């Protein structure tokens, strides 16, 4: 249907909002491959989509700039030519930049910033010139937008993501190489991990935080990645999709 | 399956260009949709180049005309059943530097881009609130409305008029549980007949310093985001800005 | 009096309380002359002798709407000053509605002010202050709810939306021109005026913390001072730009 | 007199932006440390603006973390308690982000991105609650604002800096810290940086993208600065200071 075609690699793939995209992602014709740090989750998570014919896990660090060589050869022998990467994994550090250790502050970036640009700079690399209608979707947050006072890290990290993905943007399409590149900013979605933290859904919820008076779903980010995976989004470059619930609007 | 599945739209400067487009992709989706105009028989064949009158209908209305507003709603739900979709999409241009923009163009060119958007979304929100119709405003703003433009100086007045008021609407839809979502799409350059009736306009808006895709875009490119905005994949997006510019505003 | 603004003749709109006020203020105090406008004539003369005397600032009676006043309005300036090197289009007004409640008139009275006003002080502006070496700088009375929406004050939002852009538009034929002419915008967050004031309630909850992380709101001539730099020749590679003072209202 | 009593310090101070935001913070009555990797240079530096009773240079590369506790010594048994942090000091690398080779990557990230969070994260721990009027500017550029196909790299430091900053105001103004956070984005200046890049200036230059048809100068940026140091600026916080002749208004 509307991604035939496509083949997608989702980072972080086997929870939450990335489960989400991978999810529909499948629905929607493409074959995916899903990563993630732990094998008994990942095959569970992939096998609740479908079966190794349209999606498969495969076990990668976002951090790790060797595997992502090898995370393309993998899925590229399952499914060919890559069209569509979605660097959606990350990680949280609850601290000011005041209160932000050193190596609190390494750790966070090297996902949330060295892992986007791992899988950015490769995606150029293995999709340019191939007339595949090729998507990079760089997962920016309502944090790549506004500050929040506890999350020092992550905000320069999300911001860094969002300019980093204008200058990919702009190359690809001054060098005609069919490649877009967008970020998408998710205001609070509810997600497993935040159901453990007690209080959180109820703290973003308020409406001086997300003006709906409630928090999204993972799918409400799934369906704005389909838009930019397909080639209904051809003339989508280098520009924020912002899914937030009015969070940014006030 | 079909994305507006029950949706009812009304889609202001639908006979041609965007709006004729996003008219399309909305039949095509499931959607009944009223397309307006200033001109009759141009409408009615934009009309019926699309479907018949179970799916799409002409009215004639000028989208600053303020009583014609509510006239336009009632047509619309007599015809289709409540409207739920609002696509403010009528608009003019003036090629003119705010220094020499004179003060009656200044006021044609608000009364149609800045007060019909008005119009059109305090309207939508009366008629479609509190009803559970999923209920979408979504309002054509530009990339004129995120970036000036030496010689289109009122252009871009309603255009950034248009883009914060959509916020206030949209926030005020959301405190209060509306079930209306308002957002904005920011077009940049795209091939319209009126485009291709300006002579070296596309060549223009071509150059790599003005759209780095080295090409203008289609009708289609906006009609697919309006899609999105339409339909209930998007009931978490409210106040937002779309942006569809062939990299135009990210240099 | 010092210098920042030495030989700079500034007209500043609805100069005669609050903002407008401080920023006549400050430009006399970095050696301006000032023309300011508002619609009363009582309290509008008693605002400027409280600044200085006529040989440094004078009021003018004239509606920020009323297009032919506009051009009186300069002649009169630069018969007492010279030539006008500075405008600041600050008049403005509120409305506090939704944009569903808002009537059309409340509609085009808010806009033919706060936006029409600004329309023809930066269209006249640009006509009488290019080309002549003077260092000409248009400011703009912008707000946050030019960036951010607000539910209640549709117009509002609407009409420093517009204000916003359209600054840009002119700035950026100015510069490709070369008319040394720069338009920018200012966007106050809350500040202590009887704009403010006489709305029951807004200083209490734009001062929560969830509105100005700061806690208070702020105080006039926080505005004045940003303005004195974008009135003076230290900004002469600022254009185009968008000025937030807002206590981290516009951060969160 | 318009930063009487106030004590800052400027990383980078020695050449270009930073040596003339020191020069006027000293002729409105700062006293200043400017930092600089090469003493050659900076020691001049400092005796070009003023003597000891004014000014001093500091040896110290931003990316040196042990480093920055030691200048804040030093700087306070100079001058006394520093009010006045201007995280400057930066470095530009001319690759698409395609192209970036993951040293080069992390090198400018190191002194861009970590070098503004140490002496933003120290800056707050040394003048929060001391009600000395702190403030601290953060230069970004033009370019944390919008991307440039061959400063990948550079995009994603300046972003980073943009975001973050908010992140800091807003923890400073909601703990009443009396601790204010700003950046500056500059578009092009003449200065070492662009001389150095052969062809910049011309290339910034074009109306295209510089509206005014000329590039800056080091003294446009340090007047902004000047502004956001005094008190003249203390309901500014968490903002984006542009001067940058018309650069992103189009
Ligand atoms: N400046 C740019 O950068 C640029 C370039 C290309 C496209 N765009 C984007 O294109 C979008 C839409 O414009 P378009 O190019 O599709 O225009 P278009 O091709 O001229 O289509 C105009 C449509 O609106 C109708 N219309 C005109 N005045 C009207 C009124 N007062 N009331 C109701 N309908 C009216 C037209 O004819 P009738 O009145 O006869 O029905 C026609 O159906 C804008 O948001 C703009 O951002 C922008
Ligand atoms: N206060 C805030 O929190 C705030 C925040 C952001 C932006 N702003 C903006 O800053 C500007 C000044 O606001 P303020 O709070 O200082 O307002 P204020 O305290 O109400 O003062 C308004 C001034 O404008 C004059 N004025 C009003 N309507 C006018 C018209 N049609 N023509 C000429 N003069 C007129 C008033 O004098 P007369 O009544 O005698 O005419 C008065 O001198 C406005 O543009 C406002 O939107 C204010
Ligand atoms: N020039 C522009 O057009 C422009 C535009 C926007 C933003 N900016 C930003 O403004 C800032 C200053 O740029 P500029 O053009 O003035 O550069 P510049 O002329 O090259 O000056 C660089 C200054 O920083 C010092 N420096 C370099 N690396 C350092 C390190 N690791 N630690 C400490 N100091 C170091 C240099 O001294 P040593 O070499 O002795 O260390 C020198 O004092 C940078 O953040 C830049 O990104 C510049
Ligand atoms: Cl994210
Ligand atoms: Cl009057
Ligand atoms: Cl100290
Ligand atoms: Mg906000
Ligand atoms: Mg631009």
């Amino acid at each position: 249907d509307r991604l035939k075609g496509k083949v997608a690699i989702v980072t972080g793939g086997t929870l939450g909002i990335g489960l989400a995209i991978a999810d529909k992602f499948v629905e929607e014709g493409a074959k995916v491959v899903i990563t993630g740090r732990h094998a008994d989750v990942g095959e569970k998570a992939a096998k609740s989509i479908g079966g190794t014919d349209v999606i498969r896990f495969v076990q990668h660090d976002a951090s790790d700039e060797a595997g992502w060589t090898k995370l393309f050869d993998t899925t590229e022998e399952a499914f060919g030519p890559v069209t569509t990467v979605v660097n959606n994994a990350g990680i949280a550090v609850s601290k000011s930049v005041e209160d932000t250790t050193t190596e609190e502050w390494r750790k966070l970036l090297s996902v949330n910033l060295d892992g986007v640009f791992f899988g950015t700079r490769l995606g150029i690399q293995r999709m340019k010139n191939k007339g595949l209608g090729a998507s990079i979707i760089n997962m920016s947050s309502i944090e790549g937008l506004v500050g929040d006072p506890t999350q020092g890290a992550y905000n320069a990290s999300k911001g860094a993501v969002r300019i980093m993905s204008k200058s990919a943007a702009l190359d690809c399409a001054l060098k005609d190489y069919d490649v877009r590149v967008n970020t998408v900013h998710p205001g609070p979605i509810k997600t497993p991990l935040v159901d453990d933290l007690e209080g959180a859904e109820e703290m973003m919820s308020q409406r001086t935080k997300t003006p709906m008076g409630h928090i999204g779903e993972p799918n409400d980010i799934a369906w704005i990645c389909v838009y930019l995976a397909s080639d209904e989004s051809k003339f989508a470059t280098g520009a924020e999709f912002v899914v937030d619930g009015g969070y940014t609007a006030q």
